């Protein structure tokens, strides 16, 4: 409807796939080459379905900070025959707050879904499903089951992926440029 939704659509249309694990269907953001991200609670194993195609997982790393605290991001390298558009230049370098963000989801259950979530707070610490988690972004929108893995953007930046909520607020794990240096 406006430039926020324009940027989010541009990311969704080239840099997402539908990922299926034994724990469900997730929005999965492709970052560069065959490297993507997904919430750690998706429990990626040796095989994953990408757009309903059986795909070998070449590497999967559940990220933690240097305090050995969960970040809820798993970086996955896929045995796929095609590269993602490289979007690493849209990732922020540092932890921050944001205005006027969009949460965008694409699954079987929720295709072509875009939510204007508004102001994003650098929340920091969250006890997420009983697990101490750092680098959490918060927005005041009643997100639901089915939105995990959704991409959080502002105009010009890809800032996080949706990892939970409490019925009133939603929570995303930050994406930082430093996670994807090669
Ligand atoms: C639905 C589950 C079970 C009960 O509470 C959980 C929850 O709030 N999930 C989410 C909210 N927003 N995004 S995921």
């Amino acid at each position: 409807m406006g430039p926020g939704f324009d940027f989010a659509q541009a990311i969704m249309k080239k840099n997402t796939v539908i990922a299926r694990t034994e724990k469900g269907e997730f929005t999965m953001l492709g970052v560069y080459d065959r490297v993507a991200v997904i919430p750690t609670h998706a429990s990626v194993g040796e095989i994953i379905y990408i757009n309903d195609v059986e795909t070998r997982v070449l590497d999967a790393c559940a990220l933690r900070d240097l305090t050995d605290t969960n970040l809820e991001i798993t970086i996955v390298k896929l045995d796929r025959n095609q590269k993602f558009r490289d979007i690493r230049h849209f990732l922020p370098r540092c932890e921050d707050d944001y205005n006027d963000a969009v949460l965008s989801v694409h699954t079987s259950k929720f295709p072509n879904m875009y939510i204007p979530v508004g102001q994003v707070t650098n929340y920091g610490f969250l006890n997420l499903g009983g697990t101490p988690t750092h680098r959490i972004l918060m927005y005041n929108f009643p997100t639901r089951a089915g939105q995990c893995g959704g991409v959080v953007t502002t105009t010009g930046k890809v800032i996080g992926i949706h990892v939970g909520g409490n019925g009133a607020q939603g929570f995303a794990a930050m994406l930082l440029h430093s996670y994807f240096t090669d």
